[PDB]
């Protein structure tokens, strides 16, 4: 798709055997999603460092589907006031900024 | 330009007779950059919200160039990590994302 701006970018995406809603950001390094049982081995990560730091679980090579297009990457698992797809997926989505 | 997202998305902006690099970031509603000095009356604003507020001086009607194109809007200045260009500049650029 091609996704205007004017309200912030959601959507809705398949992951782990659910539907959840995610935000795209390109402002976002990492992709990290709340309260969704993956599989694999994870490790703990920490992410931030403005002003503290967060505990998350790292889980790899995690599949998800946004808009019909499937990317692989890392999810990281952990509190988030909102989900969040990171530079991490949208580069494997083929996403790029155009203007 | 279109812009892939492998790194960070740094881009030089003319703003204020100077120039500053900031992010271009989808996940982000507003627009703000530390340190400079703009024109016309400015109003205090709080954002941010999540763990606590930052204080802002908003000003309005800023022209920023990004790439050679310019665009119209409101600029929030004050302390701020990483200098942001967020959506309500993104969408007078006619910024999009692609997949």
């Amino acid at each position: 798709p091609q996704i205007t701006l004017w309200k912030r970018p959601l959507v809705s995406i398949k992951v782990g055997g659910q539907i959840k809603e995610a935000l795209l950001d390109t402002g976002a390094d990492d992709t990290v999603i709340e309260e969704i049982a993956l599989p694999g081995r994870w490790k703990p990560k920490m992410i931030g460092g403005i002003g503290g730091f967060i505990k998350v679980r790292q889980y790899d090579q995690i599949i998800i589907e946004i808009c019909g297009k499937k990317a692989i990457g890392t999810v990281l698992v952990g509190p988030t006031p909102v989900n969040i797809i990171g530079r991490n997926m949208l580069t494997q989505l083929g996403c790029t900024l155009n203007f």
